[PDB]
């Protein structure tokens, strides 16, 4: 009888999420490459801001930081664009575990749609 969770879709739409800064950061860390091939969450601080949020996980991938475009965005630039968007931070997220997983070793996305790793 138990409902699971971890056996429903997580959605794969992009989605609106605001974050609102500690006292440093966001609580999340990012990847990515030179050549702008995506910026992803591969970190999410228990408690931190993004936690707090609930909306973020591991996997998505950053499309925008207040309205600047990062789909080809260098970590590099994206790590500026952060630091910078002040203590409101308006992110479009969406989620992309394929992607992420050729980031991540020895990771494979399941049948669930959720990112494991051996």
């Amino acid at each position: 009888s138990p409902e699971f969770l971890g056996e429903e879709d997580i959605p794969r739409e992009p989605r609106r999420i605001v974050i609102h800064r500690g006292s440093t950061g966001l609580g999340f860390n990012i990847v990515g490459t030179e050549d702008g091939e995506g910026i992803f969450i591969s970190f999410i601080l228990a408690g931190g801001p993004a936690d707090l949020s609930g909306e973020l996980r591991k996997g998505d991938q950053i499309l925008s930081v207040n309205g600047v475009d990062l789909r080809n965005a260098s970590h590099e630039q994206a790590a500026i664009a952060l630091k910078n968007a002040g203590q409101t931070v308006t992110i479009i997220a969406q989620y992309k575990p394929e992607e992420y997983s050729r980031f991540e070793a020895n990771s494979r996305v399941d049948s669930s749609g959720r990112i494991v790793t051996d």
